C-alpha cells in the first residue's frame, strides 16, 4: 500500500510513534517519505547482499530474516516479508526495537541526510493531528 502522507500520520499517532525514545511524529512521517515514499512494498538491494524492506526501509543484516542475507542477525525475530504489508503492525513494532539501541533515529541514513536539523513542521500540516 501507497500510504497518503496524513494517513500515515494518524496511523503512526494512534500507534504511539509520536515522543517514542523522544522522537516526535514530524521525524517518522519524514523518514517514511524519503526512505520509501510512503510505500510499504518498497524493497532496495545493498552491496553487501542485504535488502532494505517497507515503509521505514528496514535491512536485513541487523533486523529480519529475509533468508539470502550473510551474517544477519535478526533482532525484530520477523521475516522480513512481514515489513511489506499494508497493516503497519510488525513495522512500527520492529521500528520501536530499531530506536531503541544506542545510535537512535540516526540509524535511517534518509532521517539523518533530509530531516535531521529541519523544519519538518511541513510533514504533518494539515493533518490534524
Ligand atoms: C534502519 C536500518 O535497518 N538501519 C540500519 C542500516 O541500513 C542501511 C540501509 C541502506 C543504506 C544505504 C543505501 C547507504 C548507506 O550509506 O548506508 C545504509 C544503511 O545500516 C546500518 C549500518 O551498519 C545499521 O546500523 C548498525 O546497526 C546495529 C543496530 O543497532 C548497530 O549494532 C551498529 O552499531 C550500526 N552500525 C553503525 C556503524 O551505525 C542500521 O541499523
Amino acid at each position: 500500500k501507497v500510504y497518503d502522507r496524513c494517513e500515515l500520520a494518524r496511523a503512526l499517532k494512534a500507534s504511539g510513534m509520536d515522543g517514542y525514545a523522544g522522537n516526535s511524529l514530524p521525524n517518522w512521517v519524514c523518514l517514511s517519505k524519503w526512505e520509501s515514499s510512503y510505500n510499504t512494498q518498497a524493497t532496495n538491494r545493498n552491496t553487501d547482499g542485504s535488502t532494505d524492506y517497507g515503509i521505514f526501509q528496514i535491512n536485513s543484516r541487523y533486523w529480519c530474516d529475509d533468508g539470502r542475507t550473510p551474517g544477519a542477525k535478526n533482532v525484530c525475530g520477523i521475516r522480513c516479508s512481514q515489513l511489506l504489508t499494508d497493516d503497519l503492525t510488525v513495522a512500527i513494532r520492529c521500528a520501536k526495537r530499531v530506536v531503541l539501541d544506542p545510535n537512535g533515529i540516526g540509524a535511517w541514513v534518509a532521517w539523518r541526510l533530509h530531516c535531521q536539523n529541519q523544519d519538518l513542521r511541513s510533514y504533518v500540516a494539515g493533518c490534524g493531528v
